[PDB]
């Protein structure tokens, strides 16, 4: 039989540190292609031994095609091949639009509906996943309205990479490096924190009573661009500084439960955080 592998790759639709994302075409059909830089070679390790281990297939986890290595004349080449989002990620989707209470709720679900299920340890099934990298960046935006999560590059496993998470997204326990580090459930609380902050990037985006808040990063009034590690440590550790939630929030009642559940991600004491089901549950339960 043909084993058809060509790509044609149409154009690039992002690049960082960890090398460039391609639109491309696979027998007449989007997909994406990250090419790794030479720099990130774990990360595509990381989340290749992931997909080895447990093939992941959800609504709010971004698609896996592939994942190959080819040999070039002095070095490897690294591609990972997903499914293709054309409205793009949740962070450049907010720049430019805002969102009524229907989209709102079903984008911040569609994203606790994908971590409860990386979570969750399924017996017979899938190992606990947690992310480790959550941020609007690492979210897409899908034609239906919801999202899904991507980059499982830190990802971690449990069953009963030099890269670190990106700082503004960083818990208090990992800026002031107390996090229990042998502890699974550790990491998906540090997940939820992120949660949080993804959740206030979205809120503020959500028109009520004809405000509405302009795009902002997370941190954005109190930490330069490109914070440093210590920044983040002063504002989220020292001086226990949280996101604003701006009064026209509280005229709104889904703005106003909205609030309470970013508050219950953001507790300096991991174990009091919210867990990704009960998020679910409390957003099925908003309007
Ligand atoms: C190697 O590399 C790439 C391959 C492909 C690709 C292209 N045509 C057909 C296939 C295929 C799938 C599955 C079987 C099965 C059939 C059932 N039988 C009982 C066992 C075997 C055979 C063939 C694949 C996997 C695409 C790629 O990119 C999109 C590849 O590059 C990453
Ligand atoms: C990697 O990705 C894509 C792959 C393919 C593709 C190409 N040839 C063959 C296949 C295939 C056939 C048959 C089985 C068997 C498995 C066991 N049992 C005997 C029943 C069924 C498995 C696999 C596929 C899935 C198509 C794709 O898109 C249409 C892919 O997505 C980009
Ligand atoms: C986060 O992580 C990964 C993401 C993707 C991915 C999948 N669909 C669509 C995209 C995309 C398309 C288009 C834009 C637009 C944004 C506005 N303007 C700047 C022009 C371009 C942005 C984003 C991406 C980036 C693939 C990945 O791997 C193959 C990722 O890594 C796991």
């Amino acid at each position: 039989r043909t084993v058809a592998r060509d790509i044609t790759l149409l154009e690039c639709v992002g690049k960082g540190r960890y090398g460039e994302v391609w639109r491309g075409s696979w027998q007449g059909e989007n997909v994406a292609v990250k090419i790794f830089s030479s720099r990130d070679e774990k990360s595509w390790f990381r989340e290749t031994e992931l997909y080895n281990t447990v093939m992941l297939r959800h609504e709010n986890i971004l698609g896996f095609i592939a994942s190959d290595m080819t040999s070039r004349h002095s070095s490897t080449q690294l591609w990972l091949i997903t499914h293709y989002h054309e409205m793009g990620s949740l962070y450049d989707y907010l720049q430019l639009t805002t969102l009524d209470t229907v989209s709102c709720l079903r984008i911040v679900l569609s994203i606790a509906s994908g971590l409860a299920h990386l979570h969750i340890e399924i017996f017979g099934g899938k190992p606990a996943i947690a992310h480790r990298d959550l941020k609007s960046k690492n979210i897409l935006v899908k034609k239906n309205g919801q999202c899904c999560i991507a980059d499982l590059g830190l990802a971690v496993m449990h069953s009963q990479n030099p890269r670190v998470g990106t700082k503004r997204y960083m818990a208090p326990e990992v800026l002031d490096e107390t996090i229990q580090v042998d502890c699974f459930d550790s990491y998906k609380r540090v997940d939820i924190w992120a949660f949080g902050l993804v959740l206030w990037e979205v809120a503020r985006r959500m028109v009520s009573n004809g405000i509405v808040e302009d795009y902002k990063p997370p941190f954005y009034d109190v930490v330069p661009n490109d914070p440093s590690f210590e920044d983040m440590r002063k504002v989220v550790c020292v001086d226990q500084q949280r996101p604003n939630i701006p009064n026209r929030w509280f005229s709104d009642p889904t703005l106003t439960s909205l609030a309470k559940l970013m508050k219950e991600c953001w507790y300096q004491n991991p174990s009091a955080r919210l867990t990704a089901l009960r998020i679910k549950k409390t957003l099925t339960k908003i309007d």
